[PDB]
């Protein structure tokens, strides 16, 4: 007189579970079995149990599901067999569902789907922090979503929290800002139930003054507590964000005599025709005893280079006179291809 039980685990979409470990106990507390895993399509059949009050309970979750230590109790008080594949069946067989809950998970992007970006200072871009929203949410005391940004960033306004792409309200996500630390903490899990995504954005932009191509390494973390008091925290993979800056060298010389000049100055517009700004400064310079003029931290892009003010010189009766102005504007373009850009510009005796 002995019995049998079928125990069938499923996951997220009410998928087999295959993988998930368990070991059968008597209630009393005596080892059964132990190491017994689901097969392909979900089931654990056990056999030969004597009667009485039983329990299963998981020792190592399957793939990607949370770790449960719920007991799961039955009673075994009628006759009945099957075997592991489960095609042999006779008297009553104890049939018994586990569901198991996703554990969160944490992707973290640029611009939607970027790893990496090289990109000018002081220019928008978005940190996408999206997580696992899991069928059980609605039972789950803690879930925060968070990110320090490197300190040579700047947040941009306020951090956006989309729940399946619909914004929510505070009353449902918090979102706070404490210094570089972007904070999104769910308000409200009862309005979290049924939904899949989990979407902080970030807006941000590197500062002005970082050497070029540097690489800005950042990651996101999440925390969450469910209903068993089981504690988690996970961390994306990096994303990197590089500044880029390049150089405008100008060397003023005399057409003729090749001699370095100094005295000539000079001023870096864009192609809309409004001075460059570099950190509250305007972009000029006054060319230095070696005739040069060095401008660094320019991001990339197309400019023009004017002069304002010609160098002097002397005629051949000894009287100093200025040079004549450059006839054109001196198109330049810093990019990847062109970092730094060296100019020789020749001044014509006038």
């Amino acid at each position: 007189k002995r019995g049998a039980v079928d125990l069938i685990k499923t996951g997220v979409n009410e998928k087999a579970m295959a993988g998930a470990v368990f070991s059968l106990f008597k209630k009393d507390g005596t080892e059964v079995k132990k190491e017994l895993a689901t097969d392909a399509n979900g089931h654990i059949r056990v056999q030969g149990l004597e009667y009485g009050e039983y329990y299963f309970q998981e020792t190592k979750a399957p793939k990607g599901y949370v770790i449960d230590p719920t007991k799961r109790e039955f009673f075994v008080k009628n006759s009945g067999t099957i075997n592991e594949d489960g095609t042999i069946t006779s008297g009553t067989v104890v049939k018994m569902e586990v569901k198991n809950n996703e554990e969160p998970t944490i992707d973290k992007k640029i611009n939607g789907k970027l790893e990496a970006l090289p990109i000018n200072p002081l220019t928008n871009y978005n940190y996408d922090i999206k997580t696992l929203i899991p069928e059980d949410i609605k039972e789950y005391k803690k879930y925060v979503v968070t990110a320090t940004l490197d300190n040579r960033l700047v947040i941009q306004g306020k951090p956006i929290v989309k729940i399946d792409g619909a914004e929510v309200n505070a009353n449902v996500v918090e979102v706070a800002i404490e210094g570089q630390k972007v904070t999104a903490t769910v308000k409200d899990f009862t309005k979290m139930d049924g939904k899949k995504e989990f979407h902080l954005q970030i807006k941000s932009q590197v500062k002005e003054g970082v050497p070029s191509g540097s690489e800005i390494l950042n990651t996101a973390k999440i925390h969450f507590t469910n209903k068993n008091d089981v504690i988690g925290e996970k961390e994306s993979k990096p994303v990197v964000v590089i500044p880029t800056t390049g150089i405008i060298e100008l060397t003023k010389i005399d057409s003729a005599n090749k001699n370095k000049m100094k005295g000539a100055e000079f001023v870096l517009k864009d192609n809309n025709g409004k001075i460059v700004v570099v950190a509250g400064k305007e972009v000029t310079g006054v060319s230095d005893e070696n005739g040069v003029i060095k401008w660094s931290n320019i991001p990339y892009g197309d400019y023009q280079i004017f002069e304002t003010k010609a160098p002097t010189y002397t005629k051949e009766d000894g009287t100093k006179t200025s040079y004549q102005l450059l006839k054109d504007p001196i198109d330049v373009k810093i990019s990847e291809n062109n970092q730094t850009v060296k100019l020789t510009i020749e001044n014509n005796k006038s």
